[PDB]
Order: C-alpha cells, then sequence, then structure tokens
DNA sequence: GTGAAGGTTCTCTTCAGTATTAATAAGGCCACTGTTAAAACGTACTATATAGACATCTCCACAAAAG
C-alpha cells in the first residue's frame, strides 16, 4: 500500500474480461456465415463484411456468443455479437463441443 | 271567145379573196438492244449469351516438449 507510485485506476471488469478472452481469425463467408469450431454465426452487420478475414473473441466456457471485431486503418473495431444461430439460449462449452 | 301556144325582157357583178383561238394523236408490225424495278438469293464482319472443365482458399483434425 505504500509502495505503488499511484494508486491504480479501477478497471472495468468487462474490459479486462474481453482482453481475457482468447481469439481466433477466420474470414466471413458467403450470406454473412463464419464457421468456429463445427458451429455457425452471424451478427447484425457481418455480412457486409464477407470476403476478408475478421478477429473474433470467444470463451470457452460459453462459444455461443462470439465477439468479432474488424481490423482497418490498421486498427481493432468491434463489429457486434456473433450468435451460434439456434443455440441462443443456453450456454455451450468448448471441451464438449 | 275562152283557151292554148307561144314571145319577150330583166340592167352590173373591178368583186371577193387572203389573217386567228386550234386539239394528245390519229404507225404497225418484226427483231434487236438497254435500261428499270424488284424479286430472289449466296455468306460476312460482327454482338452477344451462354455452359462447364478447372484452380483456389478455408476450416477442421493428428506428434513433440515442459510442468
Amino acid at each position: 500500500e505504500a509502495g505503488l507510485p499511484t494508486v491504480p485506476v479501477p478497471i472495468p471488469e468487462r474490459d479486462l474480461d474481453i482482453c481475457l478472452m482468447k481469439q481466433s481469425r477466420r474470414t466471413v463467408q458467403r450470406g454473412g456465415c463464419l464457421q468456429f469450431q463445427n458451429l455457425m454465426y452471424r451478427g447484425e452487420y457481418l455480412a457486409g463484411y464477407a470476403g476478408e478475414t475478421v478477429n473474433l473473441r470467444f470463451d470457452p466456457r460459453d462459444i455461443t456468443t462470439i465477439l468479432v471485431y474488424r481490423q482497418e486503418n490498421n486498427q481493432e473495431v468491434f463489429l457486434t455479437r456473433a450468435h451460434a444461430q439456434g443455440l441462443e439460449t443456453e450456454q455451450l462449452a468448448l471441451d464438449e463441443a
């Protein structure tokens, strides 16, 4: 408590979580579909980005709601939550999948 | 006429002619070329409208080292 140059900022816990999520590369393909571990997903703006690779963040405890990111101006930007179609109801862990 | 047959003159004609307005024409066979529509007909430099043998990237699944 005495040896801190300044008291740390109270981190927004969703931001911590978002940067704790592991991530993979896939390309949005035809119809705004993207494959990830046999599941398929889509979200509210995906199809406009069909044809290029996007960065998407996943939590192995619940893969059903992916967060997907574009790279533009060589900067990361969030697109939308890509939901596993028909599974937007209860959680699925990666290990059984 | 009492009826029939027959006698007689009548002129001059140097005057009249010559001009437009004109209708599409009124020729028919023969043969022989040479245009004049206009019909029939070989084939070219094109403008597209496909149909489908291929090449490609992507997503998902297996052996080697460290705690």
